[PDB]
């Protein structure tokens, strides 16, 4: 259940719903297969991979999705699941997302992780 954001300035609070069920925490640039749900401030969900039927996965610090999922990823355990509650410095804030997003709107991510390396 930590935060680094009204301390050192990170932009991220990750809440801890279901712990850990494998063998630990991932490293830096490792393959990783998550299942994500996401909300804007005002609660309006643009994304919720769980009812579109595919799932989703990235490489930690290596194509790149946000720094938000990189920072909670970093610190989360084989097979269980945390709820992602970030600042726009570690997300869209630098230019908005192109249908509805703009430089300035806080986001909240329900996301799920299965595998990654060992």
């Amino acid at each position: 259940g930590v935060d680094i954001s009204p301390k050192q300035d990170e932009g991220v609070l990750k809440v801890i719903k279901r712990e850990g069920t494998g063998t630990e925490t991932p490293m830096i640039g490792d393959r990783v297969f998550v299942h994500y749900t996401g909300w804007l401030l005002d609660g309006t969900k643009f994304d919720s991979s769980l009812d579109r039927k595919d799932k989703f996965s990235f490489d930690l610090g290596k194509g790149e999705v946000i720094k938000a999922w990189d920072i909670a990823v970093a610190t989360m355990k084989v097979g269980e699941l945390c709820r992602i509650t970030c600042k726009p410095e570690y997300a869209y804030g630098s230019a908005g997302s192109p249908p509805k997003i703009p430089p300035n709107a806080t986001l909240v991510f329900e996301v799920e992780l299965f595998e990654f390396k060992g």
